[PDB]
This record gives C-alpha cells, sequence and structure tokens, in this order.
C-alpha cells in the first residue's frame, strides 16, 4: 500500500502439543507479498517496551524498512495459560512457535532472534532444536550453562545475592497482575519490600535453607537450587553447551567486563567460531550503569552506550543472512574492545588475540605480608627464601564485597575503591615496584597457589587491582575456590589437615594499560559476603546448620624455591 | 485494542511553509478525543525521552488518538531554526488544522517533559477554545528566570554552553551529505562535553568562534543581553496565567533547575481552575534515588505506573466529561525527606505555616567550620562584624545542587571537602532534643559592605549528620547592581552599609534528634553562576589581568540584626 507505514494486532492465540495456548503481538508493514520476521520471547509482560529496550536497539526501524516483527509472554504469566517454572519448558515452546510461523501467509520462509539477560538465554534453547528456516541469532549478556552462570560457578559456591534479589523481584510482579485479590496480598508486599532495600540482611539468617516467604510462593527456589550443590543430574539436562560445537548458525555476541555473565558470554564465541560467521563486541559495563560514569572513576562520553551505531549493525547483519546480499557486511570488523587505562575503542582480527605471551608473576618478601603496610612483593624471578604467611578466619567476621561483577546487591559501581578494607588482618598484600614503561595486560586471567589448612574444609580467594599516584586502589577481576571441589564439580571428596596441596583459581578476563607511575597489585584471603556465601569449616551440609555450630580455622599460605606460588598474566608488546 | 501508524504527513503554516507529523490512530465506528507533542529531538526517537514520562500506548488501547511533530527547521520539517520565537503561532495553526479533520469529535489535550513543557504554555495563551487540557512535567514560564539567568540577576554558564553543544552535534549528524570541516568539528564539541568548567573558564567571556558560528543566538541574544529588558519581555507569558481557566497538571523535582518557576504556576492558576501538584526528590538527570553518599529508598524511584493510571482518570474528566473520575485522588502529594515518606495535603502553601527568624551571633571570628559563628530565636545582644577577602581568580567551586550539565547527577551532597577555607563563613545551632520540620519557600536577610562599586553575595542551607556527613538542601545569589530592580541597574559606594534580600527556592525537611541545623555565606558559587570582575564595567569584555579583588563585612548584632527565615511546621 503505503512503504514506510504499518499495523498492530493484539492477543493473538498460539498453541502446544499438550494443549495449552500463548499469547502474542504482530507488528507489520505494507506490503504486496509475503515478508522475513524476528522473533523475542520475554517473562516481564509483552505491553511493557520501554523498560528493556534502551538496553538493545530502536528496533521500530526494522518495521519501517520491511521487516515483521513478534513478541511473546511466556508459559504461565500475564495473558499465557498454564503453570509457571523457571528454564524446564522453554526447549519445546519455542519449537512449536518457530512451527507456527513458518505456516502463515505472510511469512516468506526466512526467520531470525534478538534480545538482552534472560531474554537473551532463550536464544540458545531455541538453536538446538533443529528447524529449517531459523537463519541467524544475537544474544547479549547471556550464558549456555545455568550452573556455571548466574546461579553457582567454575569454582563451586552459591551466588547468594544473586538468588534472593531474582526471586522477590518475579514474588512482586504476581501480586500487582492480579484484579481480584487474595487475603494475605496486602502483608507480603511489605515484607518484599524489605529484602530488596536490605539484601546482604536477608543473606545472614540461618539456617539458608528455612525460608517461610520466598519458599511458599516458588518452591523452585528450594527444591532446585538450594538443595543441589553439586553438579549432578538434575542440572546437566537443561545445559546446552556440549550440544553448540555440531551446530552452523551464526551469531552476533555482546558482553561487559563488570558484567555477571562476562564468562560464559565469552566461551560460546570460542565454541562456534570455526562452523559458521560469528562476530563480538565488549565494553566497560555492569549490569545495571551503562553510563559510563561512577563514584570514583569516569571512562569519558565515548564509553556511554552507542544505541544507534547498534541498530546500523545489527540490520546489515540480517540483510546478509535473511536477504541474501553478498556484499552486506564490507568494512565491518570481526572483533571490537574498548581498552581501559588509555580509555579507547579499538580493533582486532579474533579472541583469544594471536600475538599472547603467557608470563608468570612470584610471590616473596622478607617478613610478614599481612595489610598494605607489610612487606610483599611480586618479580619475574623466583624467590631465594623459603617462608609462609599466618592468619585466622571466622565466619561470624567475614570480609565484606566492594564492586566486581556484583548483580542486585550495590550492582551500580564495579571500579570500586579498596582502602576502606585495606587493614584488616586476615587481607594478604603483594606488589611491584613503581613503573618507568608502561605495561599491557589483555586475555583470560588465573592463578596457582601452596596452602594447608587446620579443618577437613575451607575457601580461598584472589583478586587484581591498579594503583594510582594519588592514592585510589582500583579493582579490575576475581574468582574462587571451595576446598572439596578442588579436583571436580561432580564427585567431592574431604581433605586432610595439615598437608599442603596445590591448587588452580579461575579469574575471568579484563583488558588494560598500566600506566607510568602506576603498580601492580594482588590481595588473597578466604572469604567474599555476601558475592558468595560462607564456608562453616566443618564439612558437613552448609546450607542445614546453624551459625552457633560453625567454627574458626587457622590457613596458611606457602612461598620459595621449593614451593613457587605465582598469578598468570597475558602481556602484549607491540 | 488494535490500531495503524502513518508517517510523514505534511502541514501548512500562515506563511507556507510545512511541517512533519506521525499519526497514531485506533480502530473505532467513529470521531474520537485527539492528544498533541511538539519535540526537537527527532519524532522518529520516541525510546529517548518516553521513560522520563509516561507507558502512552495505553491511552491508544483505550481510543485515544496521539500525534507527535518536528518543530521548524529540524529533520524532517521545512524553514530555519531559532530557539522560541515561532512556537506561539505554529502551535496555534497545527490546533486550527487537528479541528478540522474527519476523526476529531472536538476535544483536545497535551503532554510531555522540559522543553515538551514549555511548548504546552506557548500554546494556553492562543485562545483557541478546543483545547481542554495540559500536563507540564519540569517546566517554567519565564525564560530569563530559567533557565538562562535568575531571580538574584546573575549568568547560569554552564546550562548554556552545555545545551548549545548538544543541539550542535545533532546538526552535523543529521545531513545528507558531508561537508569538508564536519570531522574537524565533532572533536571540538566532544572535549567541551568532558569538562564544562574548563570551557567556562576563557576570557573574555564572549569570544566563542565555534558556538557562535553554529548558532549565533548564543551571542547575539544571550550574552549580549543581561538587563531584563525589551527582547527578554516578547517571548515571556507568566502575566497572561491568571485569566485564562485551564486545568493543569503540574510535577516538579526538589533538586531540579527548573523548581523555582514551576511552583509559581501552580500558585497562579489554583484561584479559577482544577489545578494539581506532585514534587519528588530528583535531579534533572537523575531520577532513581540512589546517590554517592545518600540513598531515599525503593519507594523514591520514578513511579511509572502509578503516574500512567493518574494521567488517564484526568483526561477523562475533562475530555469525556465522566463527573466521578477524580474520585479519592488529592489535590498536593509531596515526598518528605529525614523521614523519608510520601504524604498528601489541601493546598501549597500549607495552611498552617509560621515563618520564624533565626538570628547570627558568637564570639569570635566566623571564618571556617571551626570558628565561632552560632543561630538562636533570640536577638544577639553584642555589635560585631566578619570580615574576608575575594579574588576572582580563585572562586568557591560548586557542589551539587540544582545543577544540570556540569556534574549534574549527585544532588544532595557532602559538604566536607570545600568548608575549611578562609573565605567561608559558617553558623550553626546546638545538638538537638526534639525533631524540627521545615516546609515551605526560604529566604534571608542581611546587613553588607563593600571597598568596591560592585560585588555578589550568597547563601546555603545544609543538615549535620552525628556520624560527620554535611548534606546540602537549598541556595541562592544576589548581585547588588540589580539590589532594587532587574530593570534599572545603578552602581553603590564604598564604605555604606545596605539592607539586602537573597532567593532561596524551596524544600522539605524533618531534622532529627542528635542532628544540627547551619548556613554557609560567601561571594561566589562557579561555574552554577558567572564571576563578578568587581570593577563596575561590562562583565563579559573584559580579560581576567583587568579585574581585581575585594574586601568584603557582614555586621551582625542589636542595631544591625542580619537573619535567615524558616517556614515551620508543628502538629
Amino acid at each position: 500500500m503505503v512503504d514506510g507505514n504499518y499495523s498492530v494486532a493484539s492477543n493473538v492465540m498460539v498453541p502446544m502439543r499438550d494443549g495449552v495456548r500463548l499469547a502474542v503481538d504482530l507488528y507489520r508493514p505494507d506490503a504486496d507479498g509475503p515478508v522475513p520476521v524476528l522473533l523475542v520471547r520475554n517473562p516481564y509482560d509483552k505491553f511493557d517496551v520501554f523498560a528493556w529496550s534502551t538496553q538493545s536497539t530502536n528496533w521500530l526501524e526494522f518495521v519501517r524498512d520491511g521487516y515483521a516483527v513478534v513478541i511473546q509472554d511466556t508459559r504461565g504469566l500475564f495473558a499465557s495459560e498454564g503453570e509457571f517454572v523457571p528454564h524446564v519448558d522453554d526447549e519445546a515452546d519455542a519449537e512449536d512457535t518457530l512451527s507456527w510461523i513458518l505456516e502463515q501467509a505472510w511469512c516468506d520462509g526466512n526467520v531470525g532472534m534478538f534480545g538482552v539477560s534472560y531474554l537473551g538465554v532463550t536464544q540458545w534453547q531455541a538453536a538446538v532444536s533443529g528447524v529449517g528456516g531459523l537463519k541467524a541469532i544475537a544474544p547479549s549478556m547471556a550464558s549456555a550453562d545455568l550452573y556455571r552462570a548466574p546461579w553457582y560457578g567454575p569454582g563451586g559456591a552459591l551466588s547468594v545475592e544473586a538468588l534472593l534479589g531474582w526471586s522477590a523481584l518475579i514474588g512482586t510482579g504476581l501480586i500487582t497482575s492480579r484484579s481480584d485479590a487474595r487475603p494475605e496480598d496486602a502483608a507480603d508486599f511489605v515484607q518484599l519490600a524489605a529484602i530488596l532495600n536490605d539484601v546482604a540482611g536477608a543473606a545472614s539468617v540461618t539456617p539458608l535453607a528455612e525460608q517461610p516467604l520466598l519458599g511458599r510462593l516458588i518452591p523452585w527456589v528450594i527444591d532446585q537450587v538450594v538443595d543441589h550443590p553439586d553438579n549432578d543430574e538434575s542440572w546437566q539436562s537443561i545445559s546446552l553447551f556440549e550440544r553448540l560445537g555440531g551446530l552452523a548458525t551464526p551469531a552476533l555476541i555482546t558482553a561487559g567486563w563488570y558484567d555477571g555473565f562476562v564468562g560464559e558470554s565469552l566461551r560460546t564465541f570460542v565454541a562456534v567460531k570455526d562452523n559458521a560467521d560469528a562476530r563480538l563486541v565488549v565494553g566497560p559495563w555492569s549490569h545495571s550503569n551503562l553510563t559510563g560514569r561512577n563514584a570514583d572513576r569516569k571512562f569519558g562520553i565515548a564509553a556511554t552506550y552507542p544505541i544507534q551505531e547498534a541498530t546500523t549493525m545489527h540490520k546489515a547483519f540480517f540483510d546478509r543472512h535473511l536477504r541474501g546480499e553478498t556484499d552486506a557486511l564490507a568494512g565491518v570488523p570481526k572483533v571490537r574492545l574498548f581498552v581501559m587505562g588509555i580509555d579507547e575503542w579499538r580493533d582486532e582480527t579474533d579472541w583469544p588475540l594471536p600475538d599472547t605471551a603467557y608470563t608468570p608473576f612470584y610471590l616473596g618478601g622478607s617478613g610478614a605480608a599481612n595489610t598494605s603496610t607489610g612487606g610483599g612483593t611480586l618479580s619475574t624471578s623466583i624467590s631465594g627464601t623459603e617462608s609462609a604467611d599466618t592468619y585466622l578466619y571466622d565466619p561470624a567476621d567475614p570480609v565484606p564485597s566492594l564492586g566486581g561483577t556484583l548483580l542486585f546487591h550495590n550492582g551500580d559501581n564495579g571500579p570500586a575503591d579498596q582502602r576502606p578494607i585495606h587493614d584488616r588482618d586476615d587481607v594478604l598484600c603483594y606488589s611491584t615496584e613503581v613503573l618507568t614503561d608502561p605495561v599491557e595486560v589483555t586475555g583470560t586471567v588465573s592463578a596457582r597457589l601452596f596452602v594447608s589448612s587446620s579443618a577437613v574444609d575451607t575457601d580461598f580467594t584472589a583478586k587484581l587491582v591498579d594503583v594510582f599516584p594519588d592514592g585510589r586502589a582500583i579493582a579490575l577481576c576475581d574468582g574462587i575456590v571451595r576446598m572439596r571441589y578442588r579436583e571436580t564439580l561432580v564427585n567431592p571428596t574431604l581433605i586432610e589437615a595439615g598437608e599442603i596441596y596445590e591448587v588452580a583459581i579461575d579469574m575471568l578476563a579484563t583488558s588494560n594499560v598500566f600506566l607510568p607511575g602506576h603498580r601492580i597489585m594482588v590481595q588473597v584471603s578466604s572469604s567474599n559476603f555476601p558475592k558468595y556465601d560462607r564456608n562453616s569449616n566443618t564439612g558437613g551440609v552448609i546450607a542445614r546448620e546453624q551459625l552457633e555450630e560453625m567454627c574458626t580455622a587457622v590457613n596458611r599460605i606457602h612461598r620459595g624455591p621449593e614451593h613457587p606460588s605465582h598469578i598468570v598474566l597475558p602481556i602484549i608488546k607491540r
């Protein structure tokens, strides 16, 4: 009829294999024949478009240029039929929805997907179904292994602030969506708001498996997550990662240096790049702050999330794979990253970078290394003297979390200043001398330590930091290991008191230039709360224990010629 | 609940030039009611502003039509662009065209925020009977008073330079085919937005090579006219508001740049029409309720769904004629700081207010936070005076308050980093035993003198916590040549004593047991306001090396009783 015009239809119903119906809205352009189509799957109400779109694209431009778009409510929420349970229904429900679209008289045979966070995980669940008409995807800030992110981790400890925050949010949604109110609704709303104003206080109640409010409204919180600490049968059935090597579907991938999903986002790129056309973009953002401005650190206006440039890139990508235009991606790079320290964008040909040198930095020093005014050092040469550092860990007084990859508890300040915790006795410090030449670090990061303990189970932690001329000490990346899971996440065994073990710690990834006049620094301890839950030091079932039945431990770090403890850094020199 | 969308339909004005609009229309039997929005930032880009307003697609699903328009000389519209001057006439011609169409039932209204709120008052004065109601958020009806100058008569320099840079960047990106100099200009614009205070430091201030080329209005209208003269009068609307009788839904924020003038519009229209008011604790770019050294709670976050429900009921009463649509809705609703809770009221100002003077005093000099200045409800018994030296080359820096572009996301800031300077005087009460509530408009009355023929004076109110934090509340300024009038200024003489008044806008706070009440007095606040030269010449045309220093004084006692006036509530 007329180029650039369109129309909208509400509440169209779509049948699943068991008889349940799900509701959708349709945005269709004026046209003289069938067109290409794009799909989104959402658990936060399909009507409320303004709440998520500012974190994605200006997608009405796609419709004005001739694409149709479909938005859906997931099973058991808002306008859809059925009952709601996280993750377990999403693979089959996507298969049945894609089949329905291909049956309509307005579809030309070509389909794709886009979206962020939970709207990103649903895209990988669709890709393994085996439907021929799906041509390309674009998942932002997401994961394909739900144990590794966001509920547990590669070290085998529970992410307690993430679980309690998300659950209270879904609960508040169910109360507000009802027409006819229940008698208990008014009091429940008051208690839910008290959790969100103080997440750390709510995580402090023992035993942890006792949740009168949250357990009543959503049984899944206890029946699946808290009751299953090993990476066993229940978790492996909802994992997609092992099947990714057999596919051949193109994917446009996005991430952030201070985002909770960052480790697992990068792993998906490495797994698909050999078999199809993949692309990557990485900025300095956290999950709830995309501005580029923080309390003690500013990156500049070029670091603010660039919504118009992202809209242009997505459209070129679909024109190639859905419309078959062979020259649509001309002059577009393979990898694009924001390099901190110098604070500017830069283009590359692969990830990991092709000219990388993995280099050990050794722990040493005369005298004890306790606090920031002790005597710990870092060097590229092996230490000459044999020594050991010692401290006491008490579960009733843990080290508090400050910045990093937090989601709901104070999650708007990623590059935080560390000075408020520097003078604790259970925090060991090691650093280099003041630098005269610049040093670049870009890639994956980890550590190898020699340790011992007075109990049959405990935890160990490590963290990388940048020290400014004016005194500021800014955080970069971190990780943890729980001792019973030192060799395997599937079949755990306890340790022997007083014996020495060699262990590895996964610290995710970063990109930063350390300038002349700065120092490189490392922090080592046994806790980080409420980012991770606290170890009891007994060897029993942690989530079922009272505070008064836990105990303290004496822990040690060994260093020298026969025990060479170190951190491994990815150096770039051009 | 179904609808359709038509884009780029062209509408002719009285001189022949045409403006572009988009149409959002529902599936219906016959004619429907209509709503209009006028925007200078591209009508296609709806996601950029909507999160600060309403979920307006709910109106369309319920049977309303919506129209959005590009202003003269920008994006898809014809003609030439210059701020403010064409908006009164273009709105009159647009309203007439809508009423002529077959799909309109004869009832029309408006909504929007900031510049999209200023255009609503410009439409109201035209006298078109078909316009039934309006809803302006974070706005003003006297453009000298906010946001370009103020009630004290100093220039708001960070606001002008910030906004001009933003518009200029838009004109370059909107082009079809580029010019050779475009890339070099783009670099210079970014450097201004990364350091606003550096760009304001250049002398003479009137010399702007880049900004004066891209938009001549910056120099020709704003900088060259510091008196409130004939050129300003022709774009002011305030005096015409009293006799209109049009219903209005008005929103504002305690740390927003427009706050003083938003509240004055409510007082002007409340006697002969159905007016309403809502006030939260926000600044122009931060609506979250979270700040660096102060948190207000999750109930303080801008409540978008409750705001959508209130707007819909307001239009149902005045455009559809439903008598009882606003049953149980209050007239006034405010967020009270300190106790941190929402509360309903019957009027603004509040019916039971008591205006109470707090006097300046103390033994010894009052310089610095470790000096001897006091505040009390009793008059001081001894005659004294405090003294300090003000140098234009080293002024007091702005921290929090009502800033717009230079560090504008930390309204309630900790004051500890600046209050040990030799040119800042401090006065406070003892530790309190019982709570005290202050809610309303605020001002001060002082006796002053100087060794120069012209200068400035400033004042600011503060809350002191038991742990040490010193949190800012509200502030103001006065430029001595304008002490009696903004229209016809005169100079002073060295040595003589004058009695003057300072306008400190408004607030709402409860001081709890264990806290103190405090005031700061000085002669500068930069770059929130520009710097006085102390010569009596044409300030904006002078070089830095041509300016000079001054010796200023504050007098206090039984003969000269300086004080601050606080609005006390006791129930």
